[PDB]
């Protein structure tokens, strides 16, 4: 069973089962995180990484429940495998997550589509590594950690920043943050927190 159709396999097993899923990951997210389903996955990520990636979903996950009206199917389905590993807490943002096929990174963005996790909205389909893997059913809660992101750029908050630039910046102050693909995006840094 290859490392290509153990990202294919995981994703249309979040998919055909995602009834129990939603449910779970609202209702008892420990359990989903623990599921043996998600071993394969986890062996694809880069052990160095597997811990820190795994911090930084399950963050930006308890974000999402937290800010009410941000919830995002496609996102958590996305990102959710990389929250199977056991979390090792950090302040590093990521733009992208690894998985190694064959000696190969594959960056799985953490914003929009990549090869590797591309959905299509007129189809309403995600395709993995060219693989069909099945069909899916104003502020953005699990882009960045300690972060919404409110929307465009907006000029008057200033020249944009990279995201290893942002701890400098006040809580609950807004700022222009170079969120990757060369997109520019308003962000807000969180008072509250998780």
């Amino acid at each position: 069973n290859g490392p290509e159709s153990v990202l294919v396999n995981t994703y249309q097993w979040i998919i055909r089962n995602w009834e129990t899923v939603k449910i779970q990951w609202s209702q008892d997210p420990t359990m989903l995180y623990n599921k043996m389903e998600f071993e394969p996955f986890q062996s694809l990520v880069p052990k160095a990484a597997r811990g820190q990636y795994s911090g930084f979903v399950r963050t930006l996950f308890q974000q999402m429940r937290d800010v009410l009206g941000t919830f995002d199917t496609v996102q958590i389905i996305k990102l959710l495998p990389f929250a199977a590993a056991p979390p090792k807490q950090s302040r590093m943002q990521f733009s992208s997550l690894t998985v190694n096929v064959r000696g190969s990174g594959m960056r799985i963005l953490v914003r929009g589509n990549s090869p590797v996790f591309n959905y299509n909205k007129a189809t309403k389909r995600l395709t993995v590594l060219g693989k069909d893997a099945g069909a899916l059913t104003g502020v953005e809660s699990a882009v960045l950690r300690g972060f919404l992101i409110l929307g465009k750029e907006d000029k008057r908050y200033g020249p944009a920043l990279s995201i290893n630039e942002l701890s400098n910046l006040a809580k609950g102050e807004k700022a222009n943050v170079l969120i990757g693909q060369g997109d520019v995006v308003l962000v807000m840094k969180r008072k509250r927190d998780s």
